[PDB]
């Protein structure tokens, strides 16, 4: 059985630095990441000192 | 990095209600929740006394 | 078996009470009607005198 | 012809006030508003000091 | 108030059975089960010995 | 011209049989039943005694 | 309240016709029909003489 | 860069025209109109004396 | 088994014969072509002389 | 580099055995088919002796 | 309020370069840019001298 | 006429560069390749030895 976690990453840099920061986070606490799907990407502007890339990922993990 | 949960709130009075309900349960054990998107709503009819309006939202909240 | 008949509410008040105008047009004319199903949502301006609010709903009855 | 403008209204009270909130806006600026299409709805709740209710709608017009 | 996890069960006879898997599995750990939404299928074949039917559901239990 | 009607079939035993429930009930009452489009799958779990597979279909049939 | 059928209608000659071949028979058999949504078109070829051109609509008619 | 506006065309005689209509005027006002994209039809039967079919396009257009 | 290839025809007139031009060539190439599905449909406007209309469509054929 | 064919399987039992069938056909001709994702599926009534299940897949297989 | 502008940026580089495009020409013209939402990216080829990526956003500016 | 192969393309470094993957061995293979729309984005993690991202085109060529 496969579980997912829906994350969002984020960076400074680009939308493939943002998945993997997601990616990271899971990794930091989960065992046996397998994939994740991206499923919405964006850009964070009046919030924040330099734009943001927002990349959202299902994480998905294998259970046992 | 943030997290979504998906969660449906119930309320006998408003769609808006139900969302606040879902919100609500949020609030009560994850710190640092940010903005809900709401993704379904639909009411029940034939289980319960009331109408009850369901709202379903994807509840985000900013990890550490 | 559930059947689903596709019924807009309107309402000059909200969108849950167009919801609840479709839903009592279905409890009128049918029997073990279960649950409903929000698909569309919108607002008519210039047509109405007042602003219409209209909720799209899949209205599930059991059949038998 | 008809013109669409995107719009996000916002409200501390409801999906509908929020909805007209939009609306409201395109009636200060543009003739011949005819109908709007709710698109999305989502609630802003760690930017602001009241829960915010947020519906997007697409604002129909007449040109000419 | 529901909330859904997001789950993919596997099988080597069928979808239903696939689905059936991770369902199963929410149920050793959860309370209050209530329904669950099938939202993809596939097969897996160039990774296994026998062709895997994978069916992902949107767990839903109740809360409290 | 064609017309459809939207139906969701139950079975005890499989998503196939649930699909085969809707269509025996639009051929029990309806000529010229000539196809089914499946539109949604589910799983009915804390209801009834044992899980009941849901599908629901878009059933089509020629007028006249 | 307004409530939609589903139809395909079919043509010789072109998608346009096909979608009034559908609000044609709707006409034949409801009152106050007031609106069609197109929602899919194709062609039929192996099945025919002269390939067949089909458009579904949802035909919205006003209840009483 | 191209932005795009949310046009919806009109005629009596067809879906094609309807399109034609859309992009006509986009092209009264524009420079540099370069493409459409089809997003909706439908027609419009109770407001008006014959029959109107709407295409709702996306019309791009080069800015500078 | 059936198999669908993904073609774009495209006409000087209408959305109707654009289909028609894709369905051709797949005709031109191909044994048991059995039905085409609409998927996009669209106009090239600054790349050509004359206005051309496009629509993408999912060709089936049946193997063997 | 992986590439997907858009292959319909058929059966008259399941439409597990319609994806099976699918995929039969795909392993018949290609080398190295590695997954496939269900995007469709449908039942044929009016055409046929006995209801034939349709299962569509998108099946990848590696290139090279 | 917010409104939104779509807009598809251009980059001989990258996905996020192309973003970016969209993003300064917006910010070139309006007041309080807040958010883009990622909503198609593509990849000119055949009509440029150099492989050119498009990614197109809703770019979210505040009214007043 | 256009026609389009569905595509994965695999790199170490970017979605970008997995896209360019993709579209090299198009154009290895094919003539008249014109443009390449993104329709999935992923990564592979356990499986390989170095996160692989994944990014899905339709890759368009003319026929003739
Ligand atoms: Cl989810
Ligand atoms: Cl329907
Ligand atoms: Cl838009
Ligand atoms: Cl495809
Ligand atoms: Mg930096
Ligand atoms: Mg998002
Ligand atoms: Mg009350
Ligand atoms: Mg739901
Ligand atoms: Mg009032
Ligand atoms: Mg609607
Ligand atoms: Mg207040
Ligand atoms: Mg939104
Ligand atoms: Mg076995
Ligand atoms: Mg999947
Ligand atoms: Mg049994
Ligand atoms: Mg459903
Ligand atoms: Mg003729
Ligand atoms: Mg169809
Ligand atoms: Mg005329
Ligand atoms: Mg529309
Ligand atoms: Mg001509
Ligand atoms: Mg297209
Ligand atoms: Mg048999
Ligand atoms: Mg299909
Ligand atoms: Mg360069
Ligand atoms: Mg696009
Ligand atoms: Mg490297
Ligand atoms: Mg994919
Ligand atoms: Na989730
Ligand atoms: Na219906
Ligand atoms: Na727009
Ligand atoms: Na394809």
């Amino acid at each position: 059985v496969f579980k997912k976690v829906l994350l969002t990453g984020t960076s400074e840099e680009s939308f493939t630095a943002a998945a993997d920061d997601a990616i990271d986070r899971a990794e930091d606490t989960l065992d046996n990441v397998v994939w994740a799907e991206v499923v919405d990407q964006g850009v964070e502007i009046g919030a924040v000192e330099e734009r943001t890339y927002q990349t959202e990922v299902q994480v998905a993990f294998e259970l046992d």
